């Protein structure tokens, strides 16, 4: 899609008429293929595998903040004539999902967030994040990505990963435009995201949390939310990648009931 595209790039897959859409949102540096292994177990549903700004086919789409990502999401949904939908988001995508849900997306059935941060409490926690994210923006923007990603996957959230998993992920994410990656990282930084705890409780939509059992960080964060948390065994932050069958199982419990 071009630089100034009104809608995000996404891969649509049609399912049974009358079943809601499953709108899948990848994490930072991923693309629309992220949730395809898990989503394809739900092929009776219509699936929208979105490319977030700066990622995959949405690489040229530029955003200032979350309001812009939400608008784009809204326009993309209208574009595919999606009125009944679920937002299934991993990490950055989970954060995008929660942000869009709390701004208000008409037709939203529910949000399923996997390792998504509900938001930091004060502007001090935000400052610490702005400082750390300003450092990441600079590296993605100027350095070779095989180098930035090797350290990115060395971050505490990815501690649970083995060196073979980190190798495969570094290679996979390095197929990206650092400049557009960096812009999105800055646009939707934890530093600029509000505390969504009250908003995620005072919701009109259904809300479910998924978490790898090894992801102690997001397990504790989930515990603070008014949501059904589904702890995915033998899995880290990206639980759908490490354990796709377990995440399908959890999604089946959620969606097929
Ligand atoms: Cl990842």
């Amino acid at each position: 899609v071009p630089r100034g595209s009104m809608i995000l790039h996404a891969q649509a897959k049609h399912g049974k008429p009358g079943l809601p859409w499953l709108v899948f949102l990848h994490g930072f540096s991923g693309d629309c293929h992220e949730w395809q292994e898990v989503g394809e177990a739900f092929a009776d549903y219509s699936r929208l595998y979105v490319d977030l700004p700066g990622h995959g086919g949405s690489a040229a789409i530029s955003v200032d903040g979350f309001d812009d990502v939400t608008d784009l999401l809204r326009k993309t949904l209208v574009s595919y004539n999606i009125l009944d939908f679920w937002l299934v988001g991993y990490s950055l995508g989970g954060r995008v999902a929660m942000m869009a849900a709390c701004q208000g997306l008409a037709g939203l059935c529910g949000v399923i967030v996997e390792g998504g941060h509900p938001g930091l409490q004060n502007a001090e926690q935000r400052a610490e994040a702005q400082r750390s994210d300003r450092q990441w923006v600079q590296r993605f923007l100027t350095e070779p990505l095989t180098a930035v990603f090797a350290d990115w996957y060395q971050q505490p959230v990815f501690a649970s990963l083995n060196d073979d998993q980190r190798r495969e992920l570094v290679a996979l994410r390095s197929n990206n435009n650092g400049a557009t990656l960096a812009a999105m990282l800055e646009a939707t930084s934890l530093a600029v995201q509000p505390d969504l705890r009250a908003n995620l409780s005072a919701r009109t939509f259904a809300f479910y949390y998924l978490c790898g059992e090894r992801d102690s960080k997001f397990r504790a964060l989930a515990a603070e939310l008014a949501a059904d948390c589904h702890v995915i065994p033998r899995a880290g932050h990206n639980a759908h990648r490490e354990n796709p069958a377990g995440v399908i199982a959890s999604l089946a419990q959620i969606l097929r009931f």
